[PDB]
């Protein structure tokens, strides 16, 4: 699927526009200003799990490019580090919908969006 | 999430994008060029299942743009019929590949493409 290193960078940007879609609309409900619909969240979170997993295979050898930066593949146990933690809190925040607790939502929504900005603020280009 | 236009335009053409990237990869195998690995596609088809109902929520009113035909929203019972047939032919390629079995896979992969194409012609501009 990825051709050239071009074809990643299109794939990985895609999926992570989608992954801030379905973050970010949640928004309002760990907030408290939006009433939680347990269902309707837990459905939502299972298609956030399933798009989270995605970038990561795009960002393999010889994929430099958009505005990924090139530490990424310069410091690879270091950034792999940063996925797996954003990829952990996934996990946290995917046991939290499917119980129906809102408290460990909003925590791991809190941890999820921190994990975020951690990897962009090391590997993100301006 | 799709405060204007232009942001449900954006998310529409990147679920898009990666579902074009999920169907499309498999080509090799549908057609006897790489080997089937029935686990590996029941994983790949429900990654492509979670993406193909995704883009229809961001054609709502009022989001006119992209390369989309005003025709979706003008004549709107026919273009629920080619979105419902494509996402009909979805639920046929994932009981192929839940099932294990590569000449329904292959066939309803077909059923699959043409219905990707089939709404194009009428709706997606040149
Ligand atoms: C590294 C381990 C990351 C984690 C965790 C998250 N993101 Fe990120 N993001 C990362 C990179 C290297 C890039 C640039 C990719 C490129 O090749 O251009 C991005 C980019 C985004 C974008 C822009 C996508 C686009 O349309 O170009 C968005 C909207 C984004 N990232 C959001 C985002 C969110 C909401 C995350 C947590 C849920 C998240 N990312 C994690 C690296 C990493
Ligand atoms: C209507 C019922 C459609 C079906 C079924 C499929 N697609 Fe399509 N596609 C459709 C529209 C209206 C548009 C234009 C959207 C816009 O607002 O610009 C598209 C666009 C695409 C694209 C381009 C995405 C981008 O990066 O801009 C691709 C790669 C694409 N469509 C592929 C595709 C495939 C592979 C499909 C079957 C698996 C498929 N689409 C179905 C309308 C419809």
């Amino acid at each position: 699927q990825f051709a050239k290193p071009e074809d990643a960078v299109k794939y990985r940007q895609s999926a992570l526009t989608l992954m801030a879609s379905h973050f970010g609309r949640m928004t309002p409900v760990v907030k408290g200003q939006a009433p939680y619909d347990a269902a309707q969240i837990k459905a939502n979170v299972e298609v956030l799990k399933t798009l989270s997993a995605l970038p990561w295979a795009a960002f393999g050898p010889g994929t430099e490019g958009g505005d990924a930066r090139p530490e990424i593949w310069s410091d690879a146990a270091s950034f792999k580090q940063k996925q797996q933690a954003f990829q952990d809190n996934i996990v946290k925040l995917s046991a939290a919908a499917d119980a129906g607790d809102l408290d460990k939502l909003r925590a791991a929504f809190g941890d999820v969006g921190a994990s975020c900005k951690a990897c962009h603020d090391a590997y993100r280009k301006k």
